[PDB]
């Protein structure tokens, strides 16, 4: 167990969680030679009962192009984010170094997550903007992502990061904080499952969630 | 349960890679104020209980040496490995004083399969610039010469004062938030850690 200095938290004090976007991408144009994502499905329906328990207004969109990931989230970074202590964003998708699959081709995750940076989304200014990618192989602070690899996939359960991320969220997603939890999400796909998820943090404070 | 294992002998070994004059050849300037950064760095994680060793001025060669060796010993007794890199840099690659070195080959030889003494105890690297599991990268990336780098200064500060009762993330949170409001520039952590990391006990 360990305190919770509030000077050193995230302020939750706000009428809203705030937004929570899953792109659910299972289906591929032939001429990307990438395959159907079996289990995907099942990954998205966790993941949105999961956000929803935790407070999140989450958003599902699936088979998008890359034209519909660009503008989806630089239309979500132009609303009005003033009453939501902080914004989160899911991608499933097809993925590369540096790069995630639409159904047409390819977008760098730079480009997605950028929409976000402090001076082109003043009203996520000082919250944090939780990344959290399952892709299948200051202006930044206030960033965090999750990636699934430094990755599996069971066709018939759903993917092993985000089974282990939402079990741990049902547990202990209100009274752990976020680094707390990626962490035992890091030892679970290591553990029950090989596989290492990789968390890069830019945050300035300490995220709970309640 | 869900912390590291600090029962052992040592903390562990802390390696500082000292960079400031850098070959003609190279063409990087001296980076005044390393020195002020590494004594700091010396005492906090001496006083953390690592046992520190500084380098200055490695090489390409003498670094992938240096860290080879430390990953040849018998860390058996130790709880952890710690190595903290102060030098010139770019995308994916450290500077020696002879050249560039990827950051990728200094960190492989404590792989799991290479350093089977260290495997499930984490390692870490601190990177101040200018298999896979249980790593931890803190990086930098401006430094003024006579006081020494933000990260630096914040890093050493916090550790003196929360270095034995704060979880490494809880640590290197507080340095991001020192550092975006005391100078922009925004350190990074990536963790691939797979339990909470306690200085003690
Ligand atoms: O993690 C990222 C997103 S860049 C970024 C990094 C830290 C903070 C915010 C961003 C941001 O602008 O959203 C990345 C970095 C390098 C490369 Cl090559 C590809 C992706």
């Amino acid at each position: 167990t360990r305190d919770r200095v509030p000077t050193y938290q995230y302020n939750m004090n706000f009428e809203k969680l705030g937004k929570c976007i899953i792109i659910n991408n299972k289906n591929f144009d032939k001429v990307t030679g990438m395959g159907v994502r079996n289990g995907t499905d099942k990954d998205a329906e966790a993941l949105f009962k999961c956000f929803r328990s935790l407070g999140f207004d989450v958003i599902v969109y699936n088979d998008c192009s890359c034209a519909k990931m660009q503008d989806l989230l630089k239309k979500a970074s132009e609303e009005d984010h003033t009453n939501a202590a902080c914004f989160a964003c899911i991608l499933l998708s097809h993925g590369e170094e540096n790069v995630i699959y639409g159904k047409d081709g390819v977008t760098p995750i730079k480009d997605l997550t950028a929409h976000f940076r402090g001076d082109r989304c003043k009203t996520l200014l000082e919250k944090p903007k939780l990344f959290f990618i399952q892709a299948c192989r200051p202006v930044e602070a206030d960033f965090l992502f999750a990636y699934s690899t430094v990755s599996w996939r069971s066709p018939g359960r759903g993917s092993w990061f985000v089974q282990a991320l939402c079990s741990i969220l049902e547990e202990h997603g209100k009274d752990l904080e976020i680094m707390q939890i990626l962490t035992r999400v890091n030892d679970r796909v290591a553990r029950h499952f090989k596989q290492i998820p990789c968390v890069v943090s830019m945050l300035t404070k300490e995220l709970y969630f309640s």
